[PDB]
């Protein structure tokens, strides 16, 4: 009787942070209680000034992650304000029925609905906006995140053995399909319905404009780095709703990577690169061995260098010679 | 000496469906002749109209799916009749050599063959024609399709235990690649070699104009919707011969997936969506919850939902309130 | 104390073949010792004589496979001549720290650096260049190859049993951009400064013009087929620093695959096809059953057959009609 369960309620925070959770359940099953209310909103997406109209949750691309553990209930609360201009919804691929939740939970501007499932399997999974007849406009336009659902002994590697992260990042990858002029200019809008008009034709097109990282070239750099210390464990959960991925940790590895994102299997190795294919979140651990500066990309280095899918970490810690060294630095001779 | 093995007979049958078999083998090994009449045909692929010229194996796209056990011998008999007007071919990836059958196959309009292989591993395989300077051509026209090759003793899960699926589909998800006129409108073409001098144009964009199931936009949706029940083991076996596909049952999940398509290894669990690549097989099996309708997709959902890749589940019984509920339907308060 | 321990100088040979190496350590941990000189060139690299300005690796594209064992040391002399004129580094996708030694490595025209890493992970990894501002650039320029970090012991079966290869080919496959003139046609230049013009927007299409094994449509057939005989056990290693790839062997199978390349990880079994993610090098090993003409394809067959990504094995020995017979020979009856 779900009545007789504990209720938590969790305070969201903005990506790529995540909320505060115990990796090994320290209660029973519990009913996770989260409000997310609905932005549209203008974007400044790049360097160029190129702005789009934006469809969030809680404000931000992606939304925020959610976290569970297994078999708890994820109970959502969906508000969309009548300063929105559509319908909206949400389909949670970590849930059973419903269309992931998307038949149950259509809003019109001016009203909510909540949606309770059961996180009946373990894994980070995408979450995304579906509205019937409109569903790739709504997740190129930044309607989605993802929610991770933890197994209650927390996490564990190939042989059965304890992996506990320090730190935890959520990277969302969104593909943008911005509408050009005949010459290639990309264009601005002042509504979402004015914008919607040339998007089926520039996403038909299979190549977006943009590829960013937390909803805007260079947003995980500089003053928002990441950051790590040497030694510390590290557990990037990777999302992308659309579109095929291949995350790359310039500097390091995925010492184990669950590539599809479903942790009753056990992860991959030692990967340089790892497939996280459209409509799915991965997830990669890493101990950091050397400090520095690193580029975490998407390893089409066009789509990362040039699209935008690339962010970097800042690592504080003692430099190992052993590891990796300049015997002869660059010079004439 | 193959001449004292049984020799078995099977009519095959219009993808989705599956001709019947048994899932662990009843017999021990044995000769199974197939036959397949190559048909090209004028098909409509869209809403709109658009008509290509299909190349087929059995006159559907994709061709129907073969099935045997491991170690059984698949004997085909292929017919290209002289209403035809290309040279037509057949390579099996579930076979071993002679480019998996295709130097041994080459049948002009009016002759036949029949070629010989013994499926010494398991899976499920693509089969398509490969004509020696026309192969994309053939492939991107629909001249493909999918073998199952049983274990003896069935499908097992990733700790050794049976898995028995109570309904089997066949999703063929087809790339083509229709020329366009300056303005962008599709052509239309009385005959293959007509249509051919356009083709290869079109293909090196690697950009298709169309990504469909069953051969057609909205093939398995309406009357012919895939069905279950609330309870049943559904395995979908899905191919793509040509290009990367990324499927995904809106509202379920993958139980036990194979995505590359091959039984000898443990099947992933607990899939939302996982990477087909071009030139494979993989297949799906999951355990229905939840009555309603679903969508299965290709989780680009561009190429879903705007190029073709979706089709549809209809599922009856009993709704389950613990595995999701509305708790307050969508309303202005 | 790395000065105490053996120094083995390796002089590397050009692509698909392998410097000599053996798969079982026969000594303990080693600095290996490798030079590597950078060579700007002009490159035909299609039927049609299209020329690009290549950046290579001691010559070569892809650039030659390095080999060593689990905790050896890498020290790589790289070498940048004056008759060069662009700045250089290289980032080993094997090594940990200063993104994987590009920070510690950017050689001007006229200078020469030496970097030491440990190769602490086991399995094929891409190297390729990466200047800070033009990553894409330089590798899709050609510059980048692989190398294989053997484990200690050999490699091993998803049981924990010995596979031993008796050949070992690197197939590197590089996705080029070339840029065209209005009406399609592409274009030559004299400098790789003024091919770098157009560059920036020819990658942005994320369309290639040309995709090639070994540097050119064509490289890897007629004389410079791969060869084989019936019964030999072939590891083929293949990278692609830039876009995901589709492996295949027309008329085989990859009998033990390790699609993203990383020795812990069992590999898979008995596939057709696999996904080698863009920024990956995979392996795979097979024993050839069967005697004849192979194609070794990216399974992408436009990829493949159009844009060039496509080579041959030919093998010796004696065809099994129990594996595969032609029953009736294509006739008209
Ligand atoms: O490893 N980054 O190219
Ligand atoms: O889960 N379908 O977007
Ligand atoms: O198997 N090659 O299409
Ligand atoms: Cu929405
Ligand atoms: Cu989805
Ligand atoms: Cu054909
Ligand atoms: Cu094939
Ligand atoms: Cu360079
Ligand atoms: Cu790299």
């Amino acid at each position: 009787d779900i009545s007789t369960l504990p209720r938590v309620k969790v305070d969201l925070v903005k990506p790529p942070f995540v909320h505060a959770h115990d990796q090994v359940a320290k209660t029973g099953p519990r009913v996770v209680e989260f409000t997310m209310t609905i932005e549209e909103k203008k974007l400044v997406i790049d360097r160029e000034g190129t702005e789009i109209h934006a469809m969030t949750f809680n404000g931000s691309v992606p939304g925020p992650l959610m976290v569970v553990h297994e078999n708890d209930y994820v109970e959502l609360r969906l508000i969309n304000p009548d300063t929105n201009t559509l319908l909206h919804n949400i389909d949670f691929h970590a849930a059973t029925g419903a269309l992931g939740g998307g038949a149950l939970t259509q809003v019109n501007p001016g009203e909510e609905t909540t949606l309770r499932f059961k996180a009946t399997k373990p894994g980070v999974f995408v979450y995304h906006c579906a509205p019937e007849g409109m569903v790739p406009w709504h997740v190129t336009s930044g309607m989605n995140g993802a929610i991770m659902v933890l197994p209650r002994d927390g996490l564990k590697d190939e042989k059965g053995q304890p992996l506990t992260y320090d730190k935890i990042y959520y990277v969302g990858e969104q593909d943008f399909y911005v509408p050009k002029d005949e010459a290639g200019n990309y264009k601005k809008y002042e509504t979402p319905g004015e914008a919607y008009e040339d998007a089926v034709k520039a996403m038909r097109t299979l190549t977006p404009t943009h590829i960013v990282f937390n909803g805007a070239v260079g947003a995980l750099t500089g003053d928002h780095a990441l950051t790590a210390a040497v030694g510390e464990r590290v557990l990037v959960v990777h999302s992308q709703a659309n579109r095929d991925t291949r995350p790359h940790l310039i500097g390091g590895h995925g010492d184990y990577v669950w590539a599809t994102g479903k942790f009753r299997n056990p992860p991959d190795l030692d990967q340089e690169t790892w497939l996280i294919p459209g409509g799915t979140a991965g997830a990669a651990f890493y101990t950091f061995r050397q400090p520095g500066v690193y580029a975490y990309v998407n390893h089409n280095l066009i789509e990362a260098f040039e699209l935008g899918a690339a962010g970097h970490f800042k690592v504080t810690g003692e430099w190992n010679d052993d590891l990796m060294t300049s015997v002869v630095k660059p010079a004439s001779m």
